[PDB]
């Protein structure tokens, strides 16, 4: 039996395929079936395109060899070409109408993820047009979830030829007979199966899944909505800023575009964000995951004060200033998420557009202070046991592993009440030592959770709920005030402390904000219905953060 | 005497000033003299003008309490305004029509640097327009070079109430006698001299810079054309990707646009870019400073074929990979500057355009060892010299701060030769154990990079010299390629080592390369001729590197 799966690129990885473009054009413009096809492999091994994919010449060199066999090609067929016959314009189109192939790639997944090495095996060209980003792209997308990406041209070896299967089994460290190998093209498989692999023809997609579904013994075709991409936290960017004298910021930086900055809440980090930064990525953005003060390899001193609203929207606009930013997309959620708002009315100028999920904008009431605006919400019980200093955190530190089962959990499986928790004495009073592992979280993502707080521990982001007076008389400077910035609220159905009721009032002071709802979906938001949430956000991003 | 210089924003630090706008508008519609002015100070303290100002409302707020102003202003004044009068076009222009002024920021660039703490001192408001970010964008680049800056709608106090020039010196820990004050309008003036300070009233610049020139006893007018913005390194964005098991690779990262990235030869940092990264990132660029592999914060391990042009390339490219971007602009000098061409000759799909300053392309001559092509060029003999491991390395590392100072030296002032090294025993053979700061570099700037090399020494560094075989065998792989992305080539005039005329035959294999040159620079460009640098690599990147 089988450990590793090889997938072809052109044909059965990416949809619809180039040579497929040599047939199409043909028939397009009433050429004789074949003519551009024997261009394309004029002189076989010898010929020009053979050394365009060794890499002895680029895509751009290779043009107009290749429209020079197509003179000579049509002269000995005894026609000609039309007028404007361009073998550039061709080729642009056809690459950038290749799109993934997303039922393949979900079936390279699953195998990789059921502990099988896979690779991509393609015939591919140095691409040196002005449009070769496209390409590049595309790549940079579909490479992410493969062990190896063997390219033709460098390497310097070419399917069928038996030394590039040579390569391949070196290169997975694999013998013949544990490794599948798809492809679209039969002279490419026959090289596969003289040293004994399993093979593929690739015609329609489904049937060439339900071949690998049979010899592999795994379900491939009809399965379920797989998650995003999640993050491998030694595989990313980390940065690291200083705002000010004894506080660093540390972040998670990934893709290229507007900068959008991902505000997490309590109790969480950067990885509370790991389906959307990937998704938002290749949406085509420039995802900047915070660890917020208090959080992780950020700073996290120990006075209550440096966590008021104020000083932590200031060390914000400075992460900006020094990172040489002149705006950014803010999107919070939980704590994050009403500071975030706070930023979009202090510092408008540089928010591009603002974004809460669950967190709706609550102004302070001028007349009420806010330890009785709190003490009037049952619900809200848990943030008076956050007061004294020590005491919650003596408990959240106990048994850091127990702690984070305990909070991270969906709607349908919870163990914690938040009424009463001051009269009980503590928050997991009546909640197990040993909780069982939240269908939201594998083992593994918890202990990063645990690693984090190992660091800093939780006074710094419990002094977040400890500046109610102080964040209350700065909000009261910003009562004559609205937010006519580009704004989205995403409320969350079953999250019992953030309602979606409390969002009601918002457009009073908001006039031309936007929604966004999820039905069955907790507190947790990000890691609990993540494809909803990364859906929502691209949505909003593209039509109210762009130029 | 005094510290201490306090500038107001507009009409001062920044023009024209948005007031000019006001009777601007008025002469050019033929409205009533006055009347859009009476309109702005409508109600005084209590009006909305002021409101704004204090930061109780925002300005996208305030825009239409003006319009109501200015319809009942004209009311009283017996006329009526033309059918498109639209206070939010009058602004909106005014406020991108706004430029820095330039002699002025100079001038508070010279006194900071001679020790004045400095300040700006504006009315400014929250702004919510669509076309905010143009003003953001200026305040990020004024901002920067000063110690602090107090816009009006953040503390609440606005010019000219006696209370702001409290907090001001509150802020500046300054008596009133030790700080001047630059101001447009006399009003605000009154209140800093009844206090005791010194003031200017700004009309035209030269005078008001004649007169703080007088008062402060430094040459502020008529001074030579300063150097570009250096780098703080605690101010700066640092970045950190794992590539591979064993290497991390450590980057500057500054600005939003296009990722430009910054490749410095040997034996230098990322520091050897501080002149051009703020230049760049104003430009309009994401400017990502590199350590390359064996320096600083990067990872050096020892081996001499991890510093072979094909790995290093590879890990540049996995670089990219790991912060979600499709291509880069790469820009390098010296070592950096063939490894740029040998990543737009081997991955031209993640090179957006391609950058050298001194180094040439060269390609692999086949025939020929490059051990012997080497060795015909005398002015090379300091490369053998680095062959064998260990000996260039004792030398090298025995003084650190002697090193620096005696490598990094412009042509007028050079204490090394290169031919003969070998013979002589070793670089230094004849220089002196202190040898004098160069004009081009501070002593603490030399320090910086003796810091770094006490990290990892100068092994790593050396390594580059030290596969010269290896690359060429690699080389010989794009002997039938071309580069056609876009490629800028820079001589440096006396650079004695990578002479100009080893570029000569760069067109052959580069049809459409660009080119700069910059008379009286040595090999150390970045740092001679910073202005003239920045200035070639803008226009460049301005015309080569864009949609
Ligand atoms: O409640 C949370 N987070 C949270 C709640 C429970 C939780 O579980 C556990 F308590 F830790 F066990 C973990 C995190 N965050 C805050 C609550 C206050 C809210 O902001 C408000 C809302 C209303 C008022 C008011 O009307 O006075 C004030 C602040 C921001 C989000
Ligand atoms: O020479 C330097 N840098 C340098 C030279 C001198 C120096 O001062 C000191 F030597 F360290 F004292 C410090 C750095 N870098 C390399 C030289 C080789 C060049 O690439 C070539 C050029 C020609 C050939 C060939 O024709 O064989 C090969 C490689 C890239 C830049
Ligand atoms: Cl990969
Ligand atoms: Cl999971
Ligand atoms: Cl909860
Ligand atoms: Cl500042
Ligand atoms: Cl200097
Ligand atoms: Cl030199
Ligand atoms: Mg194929
Ligand atoms: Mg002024």
């Amino acid at each position: 039996t089988l450990r590793a799966a090889v997938f072809d690129l052109d044909g059965v990885l990416a949809l619809p395929a180039v040579f497929g473009v040599l047939g199409r054009t043909e028939e397009a413009l009433a050429l004789p079936r074949g003519l551009l096809n024997d261009a394309f492999q004029k002189g076989g091994p010898e010929g020009a395109t053979t050394r365009l994919m060794k890499g002895e010449i680029t895509l751009s060199q290779w043009i107009p060899l290749m429209e020079e066999n197509c003179r000579k090609c049509s002269e000995t067929a005894k026609v000609c070409l039309p007028k404007n016959f361009s073998i550039k314009e061709i080729f642009d189109k056809a690459i950038s109408a290749r799109k993934i192939n997303r039922p393949m790639l979900q079936a390279a997944l699953m195998l990789r993820k059921k502990g099988f090495t896979t690779a991509i095996l393609t015939n591919t060209w140095l691409d040196d047009r002005a449009e070769r980003d496209g390409l590049a792209q595309l790549m940079c997308e579909l490479k992410m979830h493969f062990d190896f990406l063997i390219e033709s041209c460098q390497v310097g070896m070419v399917k069928p030829e038996p030394q590039i299967y040579k390569f391949l089994l070196d290169t997975l460290k694999a013998s013949p007979s544990e490794v599948v190998f798809l492809d679209d093209i039969g002279a490419n498989l026959k090289p596969a199966r003289d040293l004994g692999m399993v093979t593929i023809l690739v015609q329609d997609t489904d049937t060439a899944l339900k071949e690998l579904e049979k010899v592999t013994g795994i379900q491939l075709l009809n399965t379920p909505a797989p998650l995003p991409t999640s993050c491998n936290p030694s595989d990313m960017s980390h940065g690291y800023v200083t705002v000010k004298p004894r506080v660093r910021l540390h972040f998670v930086e990934l893709g290229s575009g507007p900068a959008v900055c991902l505000c997490h809440g309590f109790p969480e980090s950067w990885y509370s964000w790991r389906y959307q930064i990937p998704a938002l990525a290749q949406a085509g953005y420039r995802v900047l995951a915070m660890d917020m003060k208090g959080y992780g390899e950020s700073s996290a001193p120990p006075e209550i004060e440096e966590y008021c609203m104020e000083v932590l929207c200031k060390e914000m606009v400075t992460f900006l200033d020094k990172l040489g930013l002149s705006q950014a997309v803010f999107i919070g959620h939980d704590w994050g998420g009403m500071l975030v708002w706070y930023m979009a009315l202090f510092y408008p100028e540089r928010v591009r557009a603002v974004a809460s999920l669950n967190t709706p904008f609550i102004p302070a009431n001028p007349n009420m202070s806010p330890l009785e605006s709190i003490k009037a919400n049952p619900v809200f019980d848990y943030q008076l046991y956050f007061q004294e200093p020590g005491v919650a955190e003596a408990e959240l530190e106990q048994n850091l592993s127990r702690t984070f089962k305990s909070l991270f959990r969906a709607s349908d499986e919870s163990v914690l009440s938040m009424h009463k928790v001051c009269e009980a004495g503590g928050l997991f009073v009546n909640s197990p030592e040993e909780p069982s592992l939240s269908r939201m979280v594998t083992e593994e993502e918890i202990q990063f959770y645990v690693q984090q707080f190992k660091k800093s521990g939780f006074r710094g982001p419990l002094n977040w709920y400890r500046n109610m007076e102080r964040n209350w008389k700065w909000a009261c400077k910003s009562l004559g005030r609205k937010i006519l910035i580009p704004a989205l609220m995403v409320t969350a159905e079953k999250d019992f402390v953030l309602v979606p009721q409390m969002s009601q009032h918002m457009e009073d002071w908001i006039p031309h904000l936007k929604r966004g709802h999820i039905e069955d979906c907790g507190h947790w938001t990000q890691m609990d219905k993540p494809t909803e949430v990364n859906q929502i956000l691209i949505k909003w991003l593209d039509s109210d953060a762009r130029n």
